[PDB]
RNA sequence: UGGGAGGUCGUCUAACGGUAGGACGGCGGACUCUUGAUCCGCUGGUGGAGGUUCGAGUCCUCCCCUCCCAG
C-alpha cells in the first residue's frame, strides 16, 4: 500500500495528536498510510533540570534553544529514518509554502521536521543539519509544531487513498490551480437564500460547466495572479470570458 | 486586558495543542487567554449525530450540515455577547500576514469557524460570516490548524508575554558553544559592545530580507541607517 | 420567422412493430463513522392529435417544440 513516514523533532510531541487522532489524517495514520514519529529534545538533556534553552550571544531577546539536546534528537531521528531522508526546518525565514511547494514536498518518502521554540535555533545547526527551510506564512508563531502539522496535513491530502475511493474528483482550492466554486447542501431554502437551479436540474453537462465557470470567476475576482501563469482549455477561456464580461459592464 | 476566542469545530480536542502547551498554554493557565469550543455534533437531533451532508448536483464529497453548524454559531455568538466578529477559516479568504495579525489582534472577542470535508454551505458564508481568512495558498483537510495558527499568532500580542516587527526577516542567532562543528560565532556577538551588535544584527536582517524575500523590501520606508547598511550588504554579496 | 436534421424519466443512455430498463439526479433510509468511502429503497419518461396494424416509443399524415445551415 501507500506509506509516508514523517519524523518530527519537537518539545511538545503530544501536540501532534491533533493530526494523528482526528479526521482524515487520523484515519490515514490508523490505516498506516501515514506514520509520524516524534523525538523530544527534553529526552536528550544531560541537564539535571531537563533544561532545553540556552542564552543567545549578544544578549537581547528571550532565549534560544539549547544546541546539545536539539542536535542529539536530530541525529537520533536522522539515524532511525536511515538513508534518503530530507531534513526540513520550519521557519518564517524559509521558503513560503504554496500548493506547488506542497506537491514538491509530497515527492519525499521520508521527512524530518524540526520545530523550533523560543527565539529559534542556532544558525550553525541550520547550516550543518538542515536541507531546506519552509515557512507556512508571513507571520510569526510561538513554535514550529503548528507549522509542521500544517505541512503534514497539506501533503497527506496527496497520499493515495487518504481521501477515499477515487478522490480525483474531490474539489478543493488550488487543487487544479484555481479557487474552488461555492457549495450548497440541504435545505433548498433557508435564510431567504435559495440554491442555484442548475445544481438541482440533474442536468449533468450544465452542472459541470457551471462549476467550472464559478471556479474561474472566483479565481479571477479574488486571486488573478494564479490566472497569470495558467494553461487552459478553449472551454475554460470561453467560460472565463463570459464571466468577466458579465461581472463587468 | 485579555483575549477571548470562540471556536466552532467538530474536533474541539485538537485545541488542546495550543491550550495545554508552550507560551499559549501558560497564557491559558494564567487566564490571559480563554478558548471556548462548541461542537456542531452537540447540536444534532438524530440517532447518528449527523454533522455532514451531500452537496447538490451530485458528485463526490460531503459538506458540513447547515443546521448544526448554524445553531452552534448562533449559540457561540450568543455567549460572546455584543461586538463579536465571526471569522471563517478558508483558503479563499484574506491571506494572513503580520498586518492582518495586528488588525485581528485589535478585536476583543472573536469567533472562529473551522470547516471540514469539502467545506460549508455558501449561504452560511453570506449570512453568518463577517470575514474569511486563509493561512496560505495551499489546501488543508480542516480549519482547526488554521484556527490554532491564527490564535497563536494574535496571542503574542496579549499583554504579559521582533521579526516582521519592522517588515524584515529576523537575523541569525547563536548560543553556546563558541565553536560548533568547526563553525565559530561571529566575533561581534561576543565583543560585548551593544552598539556594534545592534548594527550588525540589523544589517543581517536587511541582507537576509533582500536575499530571500526581496519583495518585502518594496513596501518599506527604510531609515538613513537602514539604507546605508543594506547598501553595504549588497556591496559585500558580490564585490 | 428561408433549407437540412431531430423529439424517450430532470439529465445521459437502451427497447425486433410485442409487458418502456440502466446509470446519474431528487427524496428517504442503512452502514453502526470523524467514514470527503461504499451500499439500499422510493420518485419519474415516449411532446400532441389523428391513422395503418391483432398490437405503435418505433410506421404514415398533421400540429407543436428543438438543433444544425445566411436572416
Ligand atoms: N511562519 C512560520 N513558518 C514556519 N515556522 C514558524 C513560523 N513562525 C514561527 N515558526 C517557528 O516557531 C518558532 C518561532 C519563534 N521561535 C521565533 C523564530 C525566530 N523569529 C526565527 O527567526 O526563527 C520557531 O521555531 C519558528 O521556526
Ligand atoms: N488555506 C486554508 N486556510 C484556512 N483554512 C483552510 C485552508 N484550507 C482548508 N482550510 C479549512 O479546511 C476546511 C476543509 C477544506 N477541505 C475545504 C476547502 C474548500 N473546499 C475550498 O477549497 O474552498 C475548509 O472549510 C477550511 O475551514
Amino acid at each position: 500500500g501507500s506509506h509516508m513516514w514523517i519524523g518530527v523533532i519537537s518539545l511538545f510531541p503530544e501536540m501532534f495528536k491533533a493530526i494523528t487522532e482526528f479526521g482524515v489524517t487520523g484515519r490515514a495514520v490508523k490505516h498506516n498510510l501515514l506514520k509520524v514519529e516524534c523525538w523530544n529534545p527534553r529526552d536528550f538533556t544531560f541537564d539535571k533540570h531537563k533544561t532545553v534553552d540556552d542564552r543567545p550571544y549578544g544578549g537581547g531577546p528571550g532565549m534560544l534553544m539549547m544546541v546539545q539536546p536539539l542536535r542529539d534528537a536530530i541525529h537520533t531521528a536522522k539515524a532511525a529514518a536511515g538513508e534518503g531522508a530530507k531534513v526540513i526546518y520550519l521557519s518564517p525565514q524559509g521558503r513560503k509554502l504554496d500548493q506547488g511547494g506542497v506537491t514538491e514536498l509530497a515527492q519525499n518518502q521520508k521527512l524530518i521536521l524540526v520545530c523550533g521554540r523560543y527565539e529559534g535555533i542556532d544558525e550553525r545547526l541550520i547550516q550543518t543539519e538542515i536541507d531546506e527551510e519552509w515557512s507556512i506564512g508571513d507571520y510569526v508563531l510561538t513554535g514550529g509544531e503548528l507549522p509542521a502539522m500544517t505541512l503534514i496535513d497539506a501533503v497527506a491530502r496527496f497520499i493515495p487513498g487518504v481521501l477515499g475511493k477515487q478522490a480525483s474528483a474531490e474539489e478543493d482550492s488550488f487543487a487544479d490551480g484555481l479557487l474552488d466554486c461555492p457549495h450548497y447542501t440541504r435545505p433548498e431554502v433557508l435564510e431567504g437564500l435559495t440554491v442555484p437551479p442548475v445544481l438541482m436540474s440533474g442536468h449533468h453537462e450544465e452542472i459541470r460547466k457551471w462549476r467550472l465557470k464559478q471556479s474561474l470567476q472566483r479565481t479571477w475576482l479574488r486571486r488573478p495572479e494564479l490566472l497569470e501563469g495558467l494553461a487552459l482549455t478553449d472551454e475554460q477561456r470561453k467560460l472565463l470570458k463570459e464571466a468577466q464580461a458579465e461581472h463587468n459592464s
